[PDB]
């Protein structure tokens, strides 16, 4: 590339100076200048015919002369910038040389370089000020000329897709303006801790607008950037992510014997999905899934293609990291000698053997682990619950391997004989051996049943449990224990009812939560019947909580991190990559 | 393998049951007990097989520290999953351990045990 | 008073907190332990003050028959109230009677604890949980003795415990006994355990900050007054 970009005002013999700068001379120039008729085009026209193989231009702004007026000036500045981001080479930042002009177009270029990048930022002067060509020749002959360097400018390397979405605009007028970095520098503090709650120290590293345009209010605009950011996943069940469309289709279709299945059986539709205007029950949320999960997973091939879905799912979401709780007994069956531990060695197997051959392409994978959901309901006996833990304890004992048990989950209790506060004696065996445990205490359980999840079963992550303001005594304990706490925005909306739900004024509270400090954590609950991946889940935020920014966000896939069930070494490890490919995002992110 | 192979000869053989044991250490990873149980319940899920796991073995020394008294909550759970436990307690019989092995552990079976003429 | 005098100068000041140790005592009056937790709670009550009680401490003798696995009645009602719970069994510390520390008694804080080495699980139960471990390089190098200890080969744990992942923190148990503060409880670790670095130092002080009983809102106000203070000196030292 090697691009030259100088201003040029009255003075003229600039442009040759700052192409003699380099050491082995340019390859293209491009000089804007203003529209008044002092600057002399012939003298740079003359100059430069003796070289055809450089490229040579001149740009002029219309309706402008002396730029001594607000608008003027506001003008000539969004002209200049227009121009710069015109002629940026693809891939090397260009340099620039702001001798000529007055100060006024002179402190723009140099913001613009500063904005947009710019190889060397550089001024070039002389003792004896030369006007003509001989004269300046003579100087640089004996060394008179000065080329002051004030050093390598990385500037914000991502802004140039403002050209992919600005047109050329040759011909255009003062309405056609680009305000879209002045707003974040007013929102710099027109608006304590906020600085603090900076995540993934290479963000400090970022660019001082790319640190600001984060701490600015998140939009729905952001899906590009939400997407294209590694997340985190904590509540996915298996079972609800090809409930219907052509994944459930495709499922079906490769069952090992589709002859059993039950294909005219389909789930209602509900009008506004996924934003649906209507509150939904629990039971009718878990009859919805019905097309998936127990009653077709038996075989073992749904179950396989089920479970490869998921996992190309979840790697084209750019999750980096997902537990998955899944109920081998739901899938169990003893007529084709199909055992829960057979079914759990089946997804453990699938989901290794996809991990492994993921990560020798060298491309980007998923990993992954699992949860033993435990529902404590069965037919109102006790056996199933211990059949799952042992389950799980013996699991935990494979040792080798990418993906492993790493804890259970409660739920499918209501209260009484399906409450906490009677299981302990069952959960020392759980506790010693090692597994973490997940509680799922929402549907407004009162908060005795929270308090007894979170000490009698020592459980480190509490599901939903949106009830948290009422009992300011569990949120001190919550925040001070530092027990996480997962919430899924999709599913808690629609099942509970959050603004801007009609005639429904309740608030969902991520933002308080985040302001008090509770380990809180974005999820997905079941990817299919919510019909929402982690991307939008995490887009909503902008209209459930008002008011949330995009630093916030970051604080989410942190805590997210560290509230994972994982070993300490694995835990660094995916932390110092994922603060890598955050500050890679947000560096070419910032761009649109 | 083994049985099968022989009946198909229509000869004599030997069904067999397994019983896991729950070894006591106490020399540090107090949980193997619960690990071993937790095997036993999940082996109890092959279902086929002519050869099953039908219960536990409480095996280890069985002194005053290491009694039966300490480890119905444990126990529970085996005993909801329809496993038989049997007690292990040789020497060192006395008569309080025994009692709790067969009324609180609802033990099935007793090994050893040549000290039941002392307690009538 | 003492801190509010020294914020009004606008100067460096160390904010402190409570502690209200009930031990144990066994030659009568055993309702002590009770009487001290009583205390605690109603202090807890008086709110205002930037100086308030947080935690309490199980110190005293830890021999089994004054073990954690008798306590958990007594002290559902401190966990209730919102008291954190410091355990002290670094000697004779069995690993079921750190176990029950950490799970009957909802410790948030272990006090020494430096057998960890030997228990795996244990270990890896104290860094899941993240619950910290508070050791005194100086009180345990002149009572257990480690390298360089004559005729005393045993290595510190320090920085295998820093290795491990827990949230270790470095204090003086007593300044007046051990004859040292903090900055020479720090430095004693060029030779208790060779080959730490300047960033595990950072890296116990920043488990230090974490694992104290803080509110959040004043636990990130001193994580961001702690970032500058570091970030000063650091470059200061570097460019000296
Ligand atoms: N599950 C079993 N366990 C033990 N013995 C069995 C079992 N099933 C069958 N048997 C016995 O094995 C024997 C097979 O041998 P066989 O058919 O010649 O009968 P037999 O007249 O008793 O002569 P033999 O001495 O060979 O047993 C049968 O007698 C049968 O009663
Ligand atoms: N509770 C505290 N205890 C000790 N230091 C504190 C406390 N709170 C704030 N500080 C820090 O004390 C310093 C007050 O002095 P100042 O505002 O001049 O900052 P400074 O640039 O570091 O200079 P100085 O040497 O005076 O600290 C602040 O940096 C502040 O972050
Ligand atoms: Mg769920
Ligand atoms: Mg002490």
């Amino acid at each position: 590339s090697r691009v030259l970009l100088c201003s040029a005002g009255h003075s003229s013999m600039v442009v040759p100076e700052a192409f003699h700068a380099v050491p082995e001379g340019f390859e293209e120039v491009h000089v804007f200048t203003t529209d008044s008729e002092k600057f002399n085009p012939v003298v740079l026209n003359d100059f430069f015919h003796s070289l055809p193989n450089v490229r040579f231009s001149i740009t002029k702004c219309h309706g402008l002369a002396d730029i001594l007026n607000e608008r003027d000036f506001e003008f000539y500045q969004e002209m200049l910038w227009q121009w710069y981001l015109t002629k940026m080479p693809d891939n090397e930042l260009p340099y620039v040389c702001l001798s000529g002009g007055i100060k006024s177009m002179s402190a723009s270029l140099q913001k613009a370089a500063t904005l947009f990048g710019a190889q060397s930022v550089f001024h070039v002067l002389a003792d004896n000020n030369p006007r003509n060509i001989e004269e300046m020749f003579d100087a640089l002959q004996k060394g008179q000329i000065h080329f002051i360097e004030m050093g390598y400018e990385p500037g914000w390397a991502a802004l140039r897709r403002l050209k992919k979405i600005l047109p050329i605009n040759e011909g255009c007028s003062r309405d056609n303006f680009k305000p879209l970095i002045s707003k974040s520098i007013e929102e710099i503090l027109s608006n304590t801790g906020k600085s603090n709650q900076l995540p993934f120290p290479s963000l400090a590293i970022l660019p001082p607008i790319a640190q600001q345009w984060l701490q600015l209010p998140l939009s729905a605009n952001d899906g590009a950037w939400i997407q294209n950011l590694p997340k985190v996943d904590l509540h996915c069940h298996l079972g609800g992510f090809a409930t219907s469309g052509s994944l459930l289709d495709q499922v079906r279709g490769a069952a090992s014997e589709p002859d059993l299945i039950d294909r005219t059986f389909s789930p209602q539709e509900i009008a506004g999905w996924p934003r649906s205007h209507k509150s939904i029950s629990l039971d009718k949320y878990m009859e919805l899934g019905n097309a998936n999960g127990s009653k077709l997973l038996k075989d073992k091939g749904c179950l396989i293609r089920q479970v490869e879905l998921l996992y190309q799912s979840l790697v084209n979401d750019n999750v980096a990291y997902a537990e998955i709780r899944c109920s081998p007994n739901n899938y169990a069956d003893k007529n084709k000698n199909r055992s829960a531990w057979v079914v759990l060695q089946d997804i453990n197997d699938t989901f290794t053997r996809l991990i492994t051959e993921a990560k020798q392409k060298n491309q980007f994978y998923c990993h992954v682990n699992l949860l033993v959901i435990a529902s404590r309901k069965f037919s109102g006996d006790l056996s199933d619950i211990s059949k799952h833990l042992a389950l799980a304890i013996t699991a935990m004992q494979q040792g080798e391997g990418v993906c492993r048990i790493v804890g259970v989950d409660l739920a499918g209790f209501e209260n009484k004989e399906t409450r906490a506060s009677y299981y302990e004696h069952d959960f020392k065996a759980v506790h010693r051996c090692g597994l973490a445990v997940t509680a799922h205490a929402g549907e407004n359980d009162d908060p005795e049943g929270i308090w007894q999840a979170v000490y009698s079963l020592h459980a480190r992550r509490l599901g939903h449990a949106l009830n948290l303001l009422e009992a300011p005594d569990l949120m001190r304990t919550v925040i001070e224990r530092k027990i996480g706490v997962e919430m899924c925005p999709y599913a808690n909306y629609q099942i509970k009812g959050f603004a801007p739900m009609p005639n429904f004024s309740a608030l969902y509270p991520l933002k308080k939560y985040l302001e008090a400090g509770i380990l809180v954590s974005v999820n997905t609950d079941n990817i299919g019947i919510s019909g929402a991946n982690l991307s939008e889940n995490l887009l909503i935020l902008a209209d459930l909580c008002p008011g949330i920014s995009r630093m916030d966000v970051l604080t989410i896939i942190r805590n997210s991190i560290e509230t994972a069930f994982i070993s300490h070494d694995f835990r660094m490890e995916l932390l110092k990559f994922f603060d890598r490919k955050i500050y890679d995002v947000c560096l070419i992110s910032i761009k649109n």
